[PDB]
């Protein structure tokens, strides 16, 4: 039940479960949900709202689907922008992106904390310190910036960064980081339409495996 239930994927690690995958948790107004916990990486206990690894699901998706949710448990997702601001409500969680390279090599980027808004102030980004790794920061210039999709701008530049781009991020004047743009496969010709992180392979190189995770502070 919600009274004797895990919270987190921290909570679950804590009970005992060593390996990384699927389990219920419950939300604070209780309603219950199945997330993927990292139990592996960098001490375990991460919440995974976001995951890329083969290009086999569309990313290219409207307001709907990215408030919702999309995807496969088994592959590629985005667990939804309902779901992400019920997850960091309460207390503090610091975020980890790690990123894998065509060429093998293992990057990643923590931040002190990480909170998105409610639908009603557009799922907004408020971001807290960046702590270092080897990936660099590249997101700390979309700190206090909104969602956007194709079909809602709600960026701060005259142009719709998100149809500019091919993906969904909370894009300023565009965006120094865009992981639900285009599986690209490694190099490429357009400009900064891919998996990109600016701050380590730049605008013109898409990673094989991007993944976006969530722990208590
Ligand atoms: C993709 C994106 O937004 N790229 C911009 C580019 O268009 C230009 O404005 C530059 C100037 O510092 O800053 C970024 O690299
Ligand atoms: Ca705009």
């Amino acid at each position: 039940s919600c009274a004797t239930g895990p919270r987190n994927c921290k909570d679950l690690l804590d009970r005992g479960h060593f390996l990384s995958g699927w389990h219920t948790i419950y939300l604070p107004d209780c309603r219950p949900l199945t997330v993927l916990c990292d139990m592996d990486t960098d001490g375990g206990g991460w919440t995974v709202f976001q995951r890329r690894m083969d290009g086999s699901v569309d990313f290219y998706r409207d307001w709907a689907a990215y408030k919702q949710g999309f995807g496969s448990q088994l592959g590629e997702f985005w667990l939804g922008n309902d779901n992400i601001h019920a997850l960091t409500a309460q207390g503090s969680s610091e975020l980890r992106t790690d990123l894998v390279d065509f060429e093998g090599n293992h990057q990643f980027a923590k931040y002190k904390s990480f909170k998105v808004a409610d639908e009603a102030e557009k799922y907004k980004l408020v971001l807290g310190a960046f702590v270092g790794g080897s990936a660099g920061n590249s997101l700390t210039g979309h700190n206090n910036n909104f969602f956007s999709t194709k079909d809602q701008d709600n960026d701060v530049s005259s142009s719709n960064c998100a149809e500019k781009f091919q993906g969904a991020w909370w894009y300023a004047d565009c965006h120094a980081s865009n992981l639900n743009g285009l599986y690209l496969m490694g190099p490429h010709e357009s400009y900064a339409n891919g998996i990109n992180w600016s701050a380590a392979k730049g605008y013109k190189y898409s990673y094989k495996v991007s993944e976006m995770k969530v722990r208590p502070a």
